[PDB]
């Protein structure tokens, strides 16, 4: 009965509900272009639901020694993030007709971000936890820079309704993702200032907003149609 369970349960509920909702709407769609946005966007909270439910049930948690103490670390988050973050980036890229080489660079930076975040979360030398954290943040900032500078440029060649939707979704992405590195720094993985229950609260609000909120904006737009 870990106190954070309540936010793991509410995350499960919300990701499950948004998945079913996106699935129902997406199955009703015949436009093949919108279909592609629904498939990507429905899979995102579906991965997040299975990870939240795993953690809810006691999996995806390990203990890592650092600072003279055994610290609980939820590693299943990175299993979620590894696939959902590039799926999110793809949605953006498809919206703006981004180049293939841009997408590959993006997904790559994304993989580094989550990969180094995870190595950081498991590292037993306290100071080195932060080296990995900084590397992961650096990769993240590359991706935000691409979304904000490169994808907006591409967005400007699209019809205004598409560019407008891109911009809301880009803004939501910049705000939410920029917060994760800060929560990790001050929370359980990092300085141990924010307790595990509050930090789980913070990730759940970030995750739901960034996946269901994101998908609610994309999937209700005219922007996704051929
Ligand atoms: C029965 C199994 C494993 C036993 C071996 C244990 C391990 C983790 C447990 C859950 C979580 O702790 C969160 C939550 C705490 C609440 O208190 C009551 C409900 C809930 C969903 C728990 C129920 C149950 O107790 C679980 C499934
Ligand atoms: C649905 C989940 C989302 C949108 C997750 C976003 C996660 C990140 C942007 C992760 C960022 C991290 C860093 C920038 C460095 C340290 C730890 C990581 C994984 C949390
Ligand atoms: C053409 C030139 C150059 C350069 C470079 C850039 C710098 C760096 C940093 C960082 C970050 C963030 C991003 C964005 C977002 C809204
Ligand atoms: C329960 C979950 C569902 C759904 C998701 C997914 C999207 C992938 C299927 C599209 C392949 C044609
Ligand atoms: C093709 C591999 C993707 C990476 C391309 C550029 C950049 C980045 C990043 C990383 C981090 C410190
Ligand atoms: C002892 C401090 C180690 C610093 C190494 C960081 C290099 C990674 C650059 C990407
Ligand atoms: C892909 C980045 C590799 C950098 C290794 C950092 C060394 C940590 C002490
Ligand atoms: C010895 C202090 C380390 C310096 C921190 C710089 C981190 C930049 C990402
Ligand atoms: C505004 C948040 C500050 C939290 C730090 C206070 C915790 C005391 C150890």
């Amino acid at each position: 009965g870990r106190p954070e369970w309540i936010w793991l349960a509410l995350g499960t509920a919300l990701m499950g509900l948004g998945t079913l909702y996106f699935l129902v709407k997406g199955m009703g769609v015949s436009d093949p272009d919108a279909k592609k946005f629904y498939a990507i966007t429905t899979l995102v909270p579906a991965i997040a639901f299975t990870m939240y439910l795993s953690m809810l049930l006691g999996y995806g948690l390990t203990m890592v020694p650092f600072g003279g103490e055994q610290n609980p670390i939820y590693w299943a988050r990175y299993a979620d993030w590894l696939f959902t973050t590039p799926l999110l980036l793809l949605d953006l890229a498809l919206l703006v007709d981004a180049d293939q080489g841009t997408i590959l660079a993006l997904v790559g930076a994304d993989g580094i971000m989550i990969g180094t975040g995870l190595v950081g979360a498991l590292t037993k030398v306290y100071s080195y936890r932060f080296v990995w954290w900084a590397i992961s943040t650096a990769a993240m900032l590359y991706a935000l820079y691409v979304l904000f500078f490169g994808f907006t440029s591409k967005a400007e060649s699209m019809r205004p309704e598409v560019a407008s939707t891109f911009k809301v979704l880009r803004n939501v992405t910049v705000v939410l993702w920029s917060a994760y590195p800060v929560v990790w720094l001050i929370g359980s993985e990092g300085a141990g200032i924010v307790p595990l229950n509050i930090e789980t609260l913070l990730f759940m609000v970030l995750d739901v907003s960034a996946k269901v909120g994101f998908g609610l904006i994309l999937l209700r737009s005219r922007a996704i149609f051929g």
